[PDB]
């Protein structure tokens, strides 16, 4: 590929990768719910709230990724775009040494010829054109930069500020597992943690809501 | 395993499938980090710099990642051991189950007197191992489902504050980038920010 293009299309290509692996995370966890509420569903009356409640939670981890992936793609091809422009400046550099070289074939090779001149007043036009050229790039460069991963790191950290929620809330919920042991033969007591565990989803919508950037 | 123990095998198995999702996750993060960072390095100054410092941080989000995969491990084989333990309950339920019906066999159709003190005491002995086997099961599922999440929790709350405020600095890092299409000098600041993540990192703390 182009020169200048090169690293940076290493970099889109790696970052592809990722959000690939993200979804398939993003959907697996979706499928870790479903398959622990079902499980969780037969069992003991507590531990089958504690289960479907955290097959909720568990779940929006789920929307909540794909949510990040649909913001890192934007990133993605924001990158892709600066690639591009790093592509295109290419050939006015090509361009500038090639007449640099013809001129060097010709002064060594033939110094009486009439097209040095021209050629000489070609260069500068040329090396002019490759300053503007690169100026350009550069401010694209920083700009498109700038917005990438500033728009990335903003989704990030709402991400992640959301999933601390949840991780909090979560843990609330097993508070009411209760885990003291039982006597072979006797029965478990009574639970109505159901109030509570309604309350606790009540809570993490609640928090999800109104959760703002700062 | 056997019928009580399948729909909990699902469940392990997936989260095996998202472990290994984490692990590439984590893993290309890092290549992205050098990746940009090496990029950089052929630009203008300012450029070069902040991509090098973004780097040194979007690095850390994946080693943080592998630090919460660590952990997402013991969480999944503590699901693993309850899995087990339904799985040799199983054939003390069978038993009981087949000893009875054998006794319903032997009643009714020829109750006769050889057989029956034999089943009788062989049954009172399985029940014993039944209800020492149910209650086992019910108490190991119940300590061990509660430490598993609630160790994984804590864990994920790690990861996510940690991502959380690198994320902040990450954009921190952008200012030093001068958005005016003058000598680059922001070196300084930009190492007051990694110093600053290192140490807000370092004094994290739950509770």
């Amino acid at each position: 590929g182009p020169e200048l293009a090169r690293k940076l299309s290493q970099l889109v290509k790696t970052e592809k990768g990722v959000l690939r692996a993200m979804e398939v995370v993003a959907s697996e966890r979706r499928e870790a719910a479903k398959q622990l509420s079902l499980w969780g569903a037969d069992n003991d009356d507590d531990v089958s709230d504690v289960t479907d409640k955290l097959g909720v939670l568990i779940y929006e981890l789920g929307e909540l990724q794909d949510q990040f992936i649909d913001k890192y793609d934007q990133y993605r091809v924001t990158l892709k775009s600066i690639r591009n422009i790093e592509a295109s400046v290419q050939p006015s550099r090509d361009r500038k040494e090639k007449i640099t070289d013809e001129i060097a074939h010709l002064k060594y090779k033939d110094p009486q010829s009439t097209k040095i001149p021209v050629l000489e007043q070609e260069l500068v036009r040329a090396e002019a054109e490759s300053l503007v050229a690169e100026a350009q790039l550069s401010n694209i460069t920083r700009e498109k930069l700038k917005a990438a991963y500033s728009y990335m790191f903003d989704s990030l950290r709402e991400l992640s500020e959301k999933f601390a929620l949840i991780a909090g809330y979560g843990k609330a919920l097993l508070e009411l597992l209760d885990d003291s042991p039982v006597t072979p033969g006797e029965a478990r007591p009574a639970y109505d943690g159901y109030e509570a565990s309604r309350q606790i989803i009540m809570d993490a919508e609640s928090a999800l809501e109104s959760w703002t950037l700062d």
